[PDB]
């Protein structure tokens, strides 16, 4: 089949400081013991998991970056350790730690060694939302395997299981200040912040289809229409280009918003600054598939 040539408007960006945080990813990897074998860490090699984070937070500092590239190594490793006796019993051990619970495992313990740094000395509005996110993310592989679709259901879950929001509730940590709780759940923001999710999801199910697995846009598709493969990867084409002009339309759509509020200047700009971000991600993921 023939994979689409996607456009994205959205000017390239990476973080430069790649080399340097890659190199504290591994050295935190190695401490936790995340990766405990050879085959475990080909795994990791292979999917180029350190150099998507310099896609995601391509204007974050050093620090930052490094925090982030825990995240993406954890979460991977959480993955690649994945009927619903035995998915709810795990996820609910991941997700207690989340809130302060005591573990009786490494990837455990790992995850709440992370969110002990990452949370400290944070705005509580902060952690609450990125929390909800990663638990929502968490939680999709509960229900993924109860399931074993409807398309309407899978793209409303399909944004979380991406990861994208909890990984833009990571790019605040770089921000001049926390954007204002008006700003991040506002209208457009929420917008914005689902439609570049499905886009990037999308995107990732056509480039992912041939490796996969049934929970995949384009396998839903081919199986509910009967159509070809082909037709289907037309289809969700369809389905990404429709994200993109939803996209589009909230970035303005913000401004206007933005502007209604009348926030101070400093927090104005900050929101500008975010939605960019999660602009670029959308050209970002594109080149990065590129390797």
């Amino acid at each position: 089949f023939e994979i689409p040539d996607f456009y994205v408007p959205f000017p390239l960006e990476c973080n430069p400081h790649l080399e340097e945080a890659s190199r504290a990813m591994w050295e935190w990897i190695d401490a936790n013991g995340l990766a405990p074998t050879e085959r475990a860490r080909d795994r990791m090699r292979r999917t180029g998991a350190d150099l998507s984070g310099a896609y995601v937070w391509p204007r974050a500092d050093l620090d930052t970056l490094t925090i982030g590239l825990k995240w993406i190594a954890l979460t991977f490793r959480i993955d690649d350790q994945i009927r619903l006796p035995a998915r709810m019993t795990a996820i609910d051990e991941l997700r207690g730690t989340l809130h302060g619970l005591p573990v009786s495992s490494p990837t455990a313990r790992a995850l709440g060694a992370l969110w002990q740094e990452t949370a400290l000395g944070r705005p509580a509005t902060w952690c609450d939302a990125f929390i909800g996110h990663f638990e929502a993310f968490l939680q999709t592989y509960t229900t993924e395997a109860g399931l074993n679709l409807r398309l309407d259901d899978y793209l409303d879950r399909r944004m979380y299981s991406v990861g994208m929001p909890w990984l833009w509730d990571l790019d605040e940590l770089r921000l001049p200040i926390f954007l204002p709780g008006s700003v991040r759940t506002c209208g457009p923001m929420n917008k914005l912040r689902r439609a570049g999710a499905l886009h990037i999801a999308l995107v990732n199910d056509v480039f992912s289809v041939e490796r996969e697995y049934q929970h995949n846009a384009v396998t839903i598709i081919r199986e509910a229409q009967g159509c070809s493969l082909q037709e289907a990867v037309d289809q969700v084409a369809v389905l990404v280009e429709a994200q993109l002009h939803t996209v589009l339309q909230a970035r303005q759509e913000l401004l206007e918003e933005l502007d209604r509020q009348a926030l101070p200047s400093r927090a104005r700009e900050a929101a500008v600054d975010y939605a960019a971000n999660v602009a670029a991600n959308l050209s970002g993921q594109l080149v990065w598939h590129s390797s």
